């Protein structure tokens, strides 16, 4: 149980760190404080895009084969990924290694978390793994653009990708050796079917809860003035700066709230996640300097953290309880809600900051956080079956 613990986050891990490593190196592809790009809403909504697509087919495909092939999955998708960046000399293969790396999430952001409720059964044991698993994910986001700033500038521009092969490669080993994946090993029964999941009332609060979370922080970051030329000549290091606030309130929101949000109550902890969402993207439009945004968005890292590390959880105890205690669809439809602000943002919020502006934008952005909140309140006590 330690081991594929540890598998799922060194997943994640990798996985993030792959998806963020690029942020130094696109401005040298493409070339008010907030100002939205389509070129690097593109980079954004195609891996989120692509995921979304392919998260009801693993929850589906983990009932027939079982988890340990769509890690592998995950990983072999992952390497061709890598493997591809470091030889993207275009900005539409850019694209493409983006849409293969939104396939690899999909299959080890799936199988991972359908794997890691189905090996601890136990609620509080789930939230506590699973609490550790998004701080990896928090540590990939971290790690990821300042190790790709010092090895693109001190190194070389392949450096950091084929580095990242090689730890890469080594997951890759660390998988084989423990999950052994080379037999189909089907489900015990067979899951609720995802149209039924879909019009039970509670996931749908937990997936909205989910969702909602991530639509200011996914139309914020396209629109940030790092993406300007001023910072690929002149203000570079902001590159790599600009995404540690999020990361460390993140990893440490979700470390302490996997333990926290059992005692206080999860429905208790996404309410009070969702109101901190909401209210810190509600001072975004107060900033007229890029630091300004700087403890918004620790703000809201913790407060998204708090919310994940509240409802990851309750999507298998829901199965558990109103339904087939099969995890693979449950945490298809959580990653769709997490990957949907991201694919839809990049989109919708252009346009809406074209209509009537980014500030209204974000203002309106944080009511519909604040508003949403009191639903929370519902998962306090669900029914049981029948
Ligand atoms: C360069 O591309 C991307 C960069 C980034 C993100 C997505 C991207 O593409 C889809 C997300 C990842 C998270 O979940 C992050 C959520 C927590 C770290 C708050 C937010 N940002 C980080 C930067």
């Amino acid at each position: 149980r330690k081991l594929i613990l540890f598998i799922v986050f060194l997943a994640l891990l990798l996985d993030n760190m792959l998806l963020t490593v690029v942020v130094p190196i696109i401005p040298s592809y493409l070339y008010d404080l907030l100002n939205e790009n389509v070129q690097v809403g593109l980079l954004f909504a195609s891996k989120a895009t692509v995921q979304l697509i392919t998260n009801p087919f693993i929850g589906l495909l983990t009932n027939r084969i079982g988890y340990p092939i769509p890690i592998f999955a995950g990983f072999c998708i992952m390497f061709v990924s890598t493997i591809m960046f470091a030889f993207s000399s275009s900005y539409a293969f850019l694209l493409i290694a983006r849409s293969l790396q939104g396939i690899g999430s999909s299959c080890s952001s799936v199988a991972g978390m359908g794997m890691l409720a189905s090996v601890y059964t136990d609620d509080e044991e789930r939230g506590n793994v699973m609490g550790i698993a998004l701080g990896g994910l928090a540590m990939g986001v971290l790690v990821g653009p300042p190790f790709g700033s010092v090895l693109y500038e001190f190194v070389g521009k392949t450096a950091p990708f084929l580095v990242l092969a090689a730890l890469v490669l080594l997951d890759g080993a660390i998988q084989l050796f423990v999950l052994q994946p080379s037999r189909v090993q089907p489900e015990s029964q067979k899951g609720t079917p995802l149209t039924t999941l879909l019009k039970d009332p509670y996931i749908l609060i937990a997936a909205g809860s989910i969702c909602f979370a991530n639509m200011g922080i996914a139309m914020l970051e396209p629109a940030l003035p790092i993406w300007m030329m001023e910072t690929m000549c002149s203000r570079k290091w902001q590159l790599g700066v600009a995404f540690l606030p999020a990361s460390i309130s993140y990893l440490i929101g979700t470390n302490i709230f996997g333990i926290l949000a059992h005692k206080m109550g999860r429905w208790l902890c996404a309410l009070l996640g969702m109101i901190i969402v909401g209210v810190s993207i509600l001072c975004i439009p107060f900033a007229k300097n890029i630091y300004g945004l700087i403890a918004p968005n620790f703000g809201v890292g913790f407060a998204i953290g708090m919310v994940d590390s509240s409802m990851m959880p309750i999507m298998g105890y829901l199965v558990d309880l109103r339904h087939v205690s099969v995890y693979g669809s449950v945490y298809a439809i959580a990653d769709v809600a997490f990957c949907m602000g991201y694919a839809i943002g990049p989109s919708a919020g252009g346009a809406i900051a074209k209509a009537i502006g980014f500030p209204w934008l974000m203002t309106i952005i944080g009511i519909i956080d604040i508003l949403f909140a009191p639903l929370c309140f519902f998962l306090r006590s669900p029914p049981a079956k029948e």
